[PDB]
């Protein structure tokens, strides 16, 4: 039921929002707090797989893509990219930005596909700021999943904290008449019980941006 | 350091990579290595041309050779200042262009140290340069080149690498390279140190030609 709603949202509403914010238009100052949130979340995890070396064809999956952000800067550096996302609108637009950035050159390949269902096996998974969606017996699934694709490396980012979000559904119940957090410790038992150990880790913290970035490695 | 670089440029460097940088035939290595420079200044040719204000636009191309990337731009109606350390280089550069360009649209060269460049440009291009030089003057290198740039700075380098890296492994296994590999992450700290944030960026990898290409535009 979560996976439909997530999906709705982000082919109507959630799209003309989030497009914007993953764009570079004029945004007002919450979404452009994000806006650099988000780039440094991106930043981080492309600065990682570049200073390891080996990112010039390395085949990378990266699920619930969005419109690319990290996608096309992987394809950039020289990697070989999955792209797949729950929303054809997002995938449309990730698949237009790539064509008018990248041209034909080294580029990624977009599906339409709900995570829970891609195939294939990649050096390195990759699902950044999708599990938010999701309450943490949902992540777990989705999670043990995209580790079964990873043949090395999985990297993962959420909310530890999502407090403007926490306040709504607190300040809900006070009248007459969303996000999920998730622990670390929990995040990292699921990584655990699927044959990984913690590598590197990583955090993004802005004014109403926050995002816990977790490198899993195969043991 | 530049002494050594400069002389090597004006004799047995000059022959050898006058060489590769044309068309005669070339052995294996420098074919593949010609090749590979052929797709950097192609990337970037193609990124200037895409941005739709190429004619009229102010270049600097710094270290520019036998002019392999300063003719096309100045083909394509930029107005490009090209330089470099090397007289013969200098004097090659000006005769190819003179050859394929006659009396039109073409660049004005001279022989300059970069680091010793003035004047003020739209764009400051520096490709397959810094690998002649440690990361220390390196910086100082794009510090200075940064602040010819009023809106621009193209940089290639070579980066830490898995293919140089095999090479190099293969080398440590018998008795016995004076190219400068530069890490990203530094290159992105001096110039945005410079107030340059990154924008497009590109990888050209063959069998032995390896450069990593940085977009940078100021904030
Ligand atoms: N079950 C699922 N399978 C694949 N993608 C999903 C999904 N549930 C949500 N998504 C997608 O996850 C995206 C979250 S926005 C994050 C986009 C991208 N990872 C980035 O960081 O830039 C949305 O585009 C949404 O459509
Ligand atoms: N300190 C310096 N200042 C200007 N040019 C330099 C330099 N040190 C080396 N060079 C020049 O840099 C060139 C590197 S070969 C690269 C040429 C050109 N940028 C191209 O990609 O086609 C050589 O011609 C060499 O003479």
């Amino acid at each position: 039921d979560d996976k439909t709603i997530v999906r709705d949202y982000f082919n109507s509403t959630g799209f003309d929002r989030w497009r914007r914010i993953y764009g570079d238009g004029q945004v007002n100052f919450v979404q452009k707090d994000i806006r650099v949130g988000h780039q440094q979340t991106v930043d981080s995890v492309v600065a990682w797989l570049v200073a390891d070396g080996n990112l010039p064809g390395l085949l990378v999956c990266d699920a619930g893509c969005g419109v690319g952000s990290l996608s096309i800067p992987l394809a950039q550096a020289g990697a070989l990219v999955y792209g797949s996302d729950i929303s054809e609108k997002m995938v449309g637009e990730a698949q237009q930005k790539a064509q008018e950035v990248l041209a034909y050159g080294n580029q990624p390949t977009f599906m339409t596909q709900d995570l829970a269902q891609l195939g294939g096996k990649y050096d390195t998974v990759i699902c950044l700021d999708v599990l938010i969606h999701y309450p943490t017996e949902e992540a777990s699934a989705m999670i043990s999943h995209l580790a079964s694709l990873a043949d090395r490396r999985l990297i993962l980012s959420f909310a530890p904290k999502t407090l403007g979000l926490t306040v709504l559904k607190k300040i809900g119940g006070l009248f007459p008449g969303r996000a999920y957090q998730h622990k670390e410790a929990d995040i990292r038992k699921i990584l655990g019980d699927n044959g990984f150990s913690i590598a590197r880790t990583g955090m993004t913290s802005t004014r109403f941006y926050y995002s816990r970035i977790l490198e899993a490695v195969r043991s």
